[PDB]
């Protein structure tokens, strides 16, 4: 036939992080130098936290530190700062009480309250070598008791 | 020599169904799963119909009933509803009419009106099992007399 | 052992095209036919020459005239004409002075501005044979005095 | 008896690494050279492993060092350096702590976090010779008390 | 006389088995196994009927009940579930109707709809013994009156 | 002494053919027929030629002409047609001109432009009877003053 | 009594060297020769030992010094180097570490890690006479206290 079509689906039934207007988060971003400064600009995105059960708290944590390294020098790379809800993320997991995430304010029932999304890739005053960086961000999430 | 490139293309001369803005259609879609809802959002697309004659109208029809299976289990599946120009379709063919096709009024000849194209796996409100799943749509389409 | 993974690698010391982002050209790239035009859309892609040095210029040329033609079918098939930096290449090299090529202005030393390529299987309004399509095009880079 | 189909498989009961979206690894990689900084670009591939039981840690170790060596003349070659999780892979098994890997975490049981695949053949920023290259890398995993 | 080349085809005037996009259906497949689930993933592949006249249908069914055997201890083996165009294949004789192929639909004369071809070497749960495992599939079609 | 293995190799210290990537031709090909056409499809190689001095032209022919026959009957045969470089072979030598090889330019001294190598076993659009089909092809290639 | 089939075995108890599919070291090789080059390619194959028991390390050697020589004419010849496990075997015997076998890690008690097996006819740079080469290599292994 004509026009065959794949489609594929990721399933979390217990948690998901979309964003506020109800699409799902980029699967890529982009960063913006400014030579002035010699330093990257920061990035943030709204997001809404999905739950199964609103009487449980959300836990979030990254897989590695992300780290946006040159494709063609890795030995040149520049380390990513990601926050979530005004908190800074790190390996280490950090909890999200279930009274500060607001689930149904917003009118959706198990929808939490818009979560600042925040991605800097800050660098020292330094300016980094001339290329293409590349780097990938693990944001992780549990419920918890 | 070095850069060798091979180049592929299929050929239908009666019928072609690309994006409202000259583009070909994907060749593969992303479905982003809710949890507050425990279901997939509706899927959309832009459209045009692309023929050889605009005196004769068109048929769709899809191969086979398109299911969201998971990779693993197959035993868990989503089957996914697919409408084409506001009308369900179905393993049996739906026909359009030529006088509602509208060939040319876009400025181009022999180019349809936009026609929504919409993709939804929906569940009745039961959540999938936790894991990625897979599907094919076969977007069957002919010309009628 | 497990996950036994083989690398492979084509070096040529003197020149590379890679992609205006870096990465290297697709390995394969697929047409659009549109039926109400009866004829193939324009592929273009951003491209950067890579130099081992900047004081000399390029030069480009196809190792034979690239050709779309039907593989059921080898009788029919459809002319390639492809073109790299505004200028239509041949079978009879083309030359690329170097200070058209503007080496290292895109901030990395030794690559090239970025450079427009071209494939269009253009046919004379004249619509091909229905079936599958395969054509292979081979792309020469040489650097000259 | 027509359309005779061999089906081939390896079980490891134990341990397993596939790709983030459930396919298994690759088989084979390209590099790409880049003349203007006469060195390799770093391959990175996104891989999550699988585990029997999820409160034992897994082991990592390369069967013997990788080198991509040219097949003309096995004079020539550049030494890879493979990355797992972050930390260089060796000959001499490195630990990853069951911790570390977060077993469940994205919502399949017993699918360690995302873990990044990183193959890089470091040349000291000296051009090699013309011609095709191929090695091959042997990746070890064993369960840890 | 040097590079001496056999060529070879087996020719079967009334069907065929091709893939969608007009190659060969290949000759070996690998399965994948992932120690989460201890069970094998589902291998699926587009495939398109050939057929000498589209006034007769088509009728699939396989030699023997494929089973998927270690190769060092055959005691030890998994049966594989085959199923074309979303209905099982076995011994036992399945009929494809001719309205349900859609021959011509896809542009090519005699030429079916794309069938989804499925192999799933389905455990019941329960991990295979290590090592490296192979079987055959002998997938029979004939016309049907 | 166990694990014995024979080592065998030809030599033609003037001229090869091997394929793009390094590697010799393929030993056996096969074809794949394609009952709706009632034809064999197009089968295509890359290859590139070696020499021992960039001087001399290449000159390029068939000892004798293939012809696809069936083994059990081999008053049912097929001709085969075979192109390089986009010319016909034929069992009068051909002249390929040492510019037209483009000798070097691959980056590897010596190592001539991509041929594309193709053989077609073209039948009148009639079908060949059923049953099992084998041929060989003999090309012959000397340097030209 | 029709169909006659006689089965032969070679029994080696304490050793056994085979590919790391499972199947057997093949028979027979051939080598590819490049004038341009005016040497052989590199012949790398993935081979695994095994052993009766896993505590004890394993010693390799070769009976004779292999040379690749002209059928017709043994005056002309090619030595082939043969390495395995990355390191050359010779006359001599060599040591094989039972810790640097790593038995069992492919998950196959007894089974050792894929040993890269390479053969190389190194010429000299200068072109081999014209004719065909034979050669056998007689690879001895024995297990060492």
């Amino acid at each position: 036939v004509e026009k065959n079509i794949t489609v594929r689906a990721s399933v979390d039934p217990k948690l998901d992080l979309l964003q506020a207007d109800g699409t799902s988060l980029p699967d890529s971003i982009a960063l913006t130098y400014s030579s002035a400064s010699n330093n990257f600009e920061v990035y943030s995105l709204n997001t809404a936290i999905h739950t199964n059960d609103k009487s449980k708290g959300v836990v979030v944590k990254l897989s590695a530190s992300p780290v946006l390294s040159n494709i063609m020098k890795p030995n040149s790379q520049i380390p990513m700062k990601v926050t979530l809800g005004g908190k800074t993320l790190n390996t280490t997991d950090t909890e999200f009480t279930v009274d500060t995430l607001n689930f149904g304010t917003s009118g959706v029932e198990n929808v939490s309250s818009t979560q600042q999304l925040t991605i800097h890739a800050d660098t020292q005053g330094t300016a980094p070598e001339a290329g293409n960086y590349q780097g990938i961000i693990s944001l992780i999430m549990t419920q918890k008791t």
